[PDB]
C-alpha cells in the first residue's frame, strides 16, 4: 500500500514535469 | 498522523492535477 502512494506520488510529480514543460514549450 | 499528512498530499496532488487538466481544457 505505501509502494502504491509513492507511485501515485511519483506520477502525479511526473504529470506536474509534463505540464510544466509543455507550458515552456 | 503520518495518515493525515499522506492523504493531506494526495489531495493536494489531485489538485494540482484537476489545476492541469482545467488549463489543458
Amino acid at each position: 500500500i505505501l509502494q502504491d502512494k509513492l507511485n501515485s506520488t511519483m506520477k502525479l510529480v511526473s504529470h506536474l514535469t509534463a505540464q510544466l514543460n509543455e507550458l515552456k514549450e
